[PDB]
């Protein structure tokens, strides 16, 4: 649980960098 503990608050962090570009889509289409 020591580094998947690390790797899984990343996990989370991909949720935010991919709600970013969502955004955008948007903007284009």
């Amino acid at each position: 649980k020591k580094k998947l503990g690390f790797f899984l608050v990343t996990f989370g962090f991909i949720w935010g960098m991919m709600l970013l570009h969502f955004t955008i889509q948007q903007r284009k289409k």
